[PDB]
C-alpha cells in the first residue's frame, strides 16, 4: 500500500486516452515502459507495450488503440503498469514502479439459468429439515435455527454450523494501551467487551421451511442478546434450487446504541483441507475497506499458507475484499463479499499471545462478510477509524450462492 | 415472473431488466410476500451498470386513486428535505395538509420529498420500512414537460413516489454538476424493504 500510494507515476483515465503524469522533480523517464492490459473477470483480452518519454513533472498522453467489446456479461478492467526493462544500482531488470486500475464497461448478465428438472426433496423431524438432492443433502437444526451438517455422497463437509459473526480478533489499533491494569474505556475493543458483542448469544425467534415449485425455501430469524438487551438482529433466507445452488440472503438489524460491531458475515469451520485458494477479487496480498487501493482486481491463485499473515501478537488477518467468487476445494462461493480463509479460528486468535504458540484446527475456518469495518493506523494508542469506514448503518443486506462440482 | 403458495403466505417473484439500444442499465429482482395478516412486504434488489451514469433515484412509483386531504408520516422534518439538505429536518410525527407536501417552484421539478421516513399513512394506505417519498397530484412526467407552474394541472388520483436510495441535489453553482461523490448513488448493487397495509 505505501508503494503504491507513493508512486512517482500518477494516471488519469478518460474515455481511450491514459494520461501519464511524472512526479519525478530532475530525471526524465528513461528508463520506463508502460504496460496495459485489458480483462474480463480475469480473462485478458489485450494487451499493449508503450514506452514512456515524460520529462520532469510532466504529462504524456497515451492514446489506446481499439479495446476489445466483449458481448459476455461481467466487468471489463484495465491494468496499466511502469516497467522498468533496465537494472539499476538498486533494482532488478523488470522492475515493477506503479500501476493502476479502471473499470471500463459492465455487460450486467440477464440471462436464465438452465430449466432444471429435479425438485430437492424436504424432509421434517422434530429436531432437524433436511433437504436431500440427488447425491447431495443439507441439514438445518431445528433447536439452533442454523444450518449444522452437509453431505456430498456419504462425506461431511462441516464440522461447525454456519452461524453470523459480528465479533473479529481485535487488532492493536482495535485494543489501543488498553492493559489488563490500566484500562482505556474508549478503546475500541473495550466497548465491544462491555457491550456485550463477545458474549452475546444467539436466540432463534422463528424457523420455517416451505417447499416451492423448484426450490425449497427456508427462512430463520436469530436475535443476539446480552444483559436483557437486543444488540443484532439477523433475518436469513436459504432457497435450495434443483440445480443444486444454494442462495442465502441475510438481513440485518444493529442497534443504534450499541458500538458498530467489526464486521458482519457468516462463518464455518470446512472440514476440508485443501493446497490452493483461488478468487475472483481485489489483490493477491491481504487488503481491508481503508487499505485496499493498492490491491487489484483479477483471479488470484494462492497456497492457503499465503492466505494467513503470521503477526507477531495473533488478531484477525487474510481479508480480501471486494471478492465476487471464491473456489477452495469443491465449493464456491459467489456474491459481493469480503473473505479470509486459515486454519486458525477468530477465537483462537484472540486468545493466544504470540505467533509461536498458534495451532492449526482440523479443518479450515472460512469468514464471509458482506461488510467490515476498517483498520486504523493514524496511531495506535486511539480510535483512528474514520466515520465513513465504520459500520453505522444499522441495516444491512447481503447474499450469497453457495454451489458445487456439478 | 412466477407465483407460489406458502404455508401461510403467496410468494411473487418478478425480475426486470431496463434496456436501451442493445445494453441493460438496471435490473430489478423484486419479492411480493402477501401474508394471512393482510400486509403485503415487498423485497427490492437492484443492479445497475457501472458504465451507465449513476441513477436519480432507485424505488417505485403509482398513481393511487384515492384523495386526501392530509398526510401522516413518522420520518424526518415537516419540510422537504433532500439526502444532502436534512440537518435542519426533525424526526417526529408529522401531519400536514397534501397541498404543503408540493413545493410550488417556479420552473416545476422533482419536489416534496422527505427523506429518513419509517411510517407513511395515507388515506387507508400504511407504508413501513426506511424509504424517502414524495406525494403530490403532479407525475413527475409532466414536472418534466411543463414550463411554469401555472400551467401545471393536477391528475386524476395521488402520485406516490416511494425511494429506497435518492441522488443528491447541487447547490454549489447552478451551471456544472455539484453532487458530491458521497451522494451519488455509484454503489451499484442496491436493496430496500417495504411493507403495504391497510387500516386492518
Amino acid at each position: 500500500e505505501a508503494k503504491h500510494q507513493q508512486q512517482f507515476f500518477q494516471f488519469r483515465l478518460s474515455g481511450q486516452t491514459i494520461e501519464v503524469t511524472s512526479e519525478y522533480l530532475f530525471r526524465h523517464s528513461d528508463n520506463e515502459l508502460l504496460h496495459w492490459m485489458v480483462a474480463l473477470d480475469g480473462k485478458p483480452l489485450a494487451s499493449g507495450e508503450v514506452p514512456l518519454d515524460v520529462a520532469p513533472q510532466g504529462k504524456q498522453l497515451i492514446e489506446l488503440p481499439e479495446l476489445p467489446q466483449p458481448e459476455s456479461a461481467g466487468q471489463l478492467w484495465l491494468t496499466v503498469r511502469v516497467v522498468q526493462p533496465n537494472a539499476t544500482a538498486w533494482s532488478e531488470a523488470g522492475h515493477i514502479s506503479a500501476w493502476q486500475q479502471w473499470r471500463l464497461a459492465e455487460n450486467l448478465s440477464v440471462t436464465l439459468p438452465a430449466a432444471s428438472h429435479a425438485i430437492p426433496h424436504l424432509t421434517t423431524s422434530e429436531m432437524d429439515f433436511c433437504i436431500e438432492l440427488g447425491n447431495k443433502r443439507w441439514q438445518f437444526n431445528r433447536q439452533s435455527g442454523f444450518l449444522s451438517q452437509m453431505w456430498i455422497g456419504d462425506k461431511k463437509q462441516l464440522l461447525t454450523p454456519l452461524r453470523d459473526q459480528f465479533t473479529r480478533a481485535p487488532l492493536d489499533n482495535d485494543i489501543g494501551v488498553s492493559e489488563a491494569t490500566r484500562i482505556d474505556p474508549n478503546a475500541w475493543v473495550e466497548r465491544w467487551k462491555a457491550a456485550g458483542h463477545y458474549q452475546a448469544e444467539a436466540a432463534l425467534l422463528q424457523c420455517t421451511a416451505d417447499t416451492l415449485a423448484d426450490a425449497v425455501l427456508i427462512t430463520t430469524a436469530h436475535a443476539w442478546q446480552h444483559q436483557g438487551k437486543t444488540l443484532f438482529i439477523s433475518r436469513k433466507t436459504y432457497r435450495i434450487d434443483g440445480s443444486g445452488q444454494m442462495a442465502i440472503t441475510v438481513d440485518v438489524e444493529v442497534a443504534s446504541d450499541t458500538p458498530h460491531p467489526a464486521r458482519i458475515g457468516l462463518n464455518c469451520q470446512l472440514a476440508q483441507v485443501a493446497e490452493r485458494v483461488n478468487w475472483l477479487g481485489l489483490g493477491p496480498q491481504e487488503n481491508y475497506p481503508d487499505r485496499l487501493t493498492a490491491a487489484c482486481f483479477d483471479r488470484w491463485d494462492l497456497p492457503l499458507s499465503d492466505m494467513y499473515t503470521p503477526y507477531v501478537f495473533p488478531s484477525e488477518n487474510g481479508l480480501r475484499c471486494g471478492t465476487r467468487e471464491l473456489n477452495y476445494g469443491p465449493h464456491q462461493w459467489r456474491g459481493d463479499f469480503q473473505f479470509n480463509i486459515s486454519r486458525y479460528s477468530q477465537q483462537q486468535l484472540m486468545e493466544t499471545s504470540h505467533r509461536h504458540l498458534l495451532h492449526a484446527e482440523e479443518g479450515t475456518w472460512l469468514n464471509i462478510d458482506g461488510f467490515h469495518m476498517g483498520i486504523g493506523g493514524d496511531d495506535s494508542w486511539s480510535p483512528s477509524v474514520s466515520a465513513e469506514f465504520q459500520l453505522s448503518a444499522g441495516r444491512y443486506h447481503y447474499q450469497l450462492v453457495w454451489c458445487q462440482k456439478g
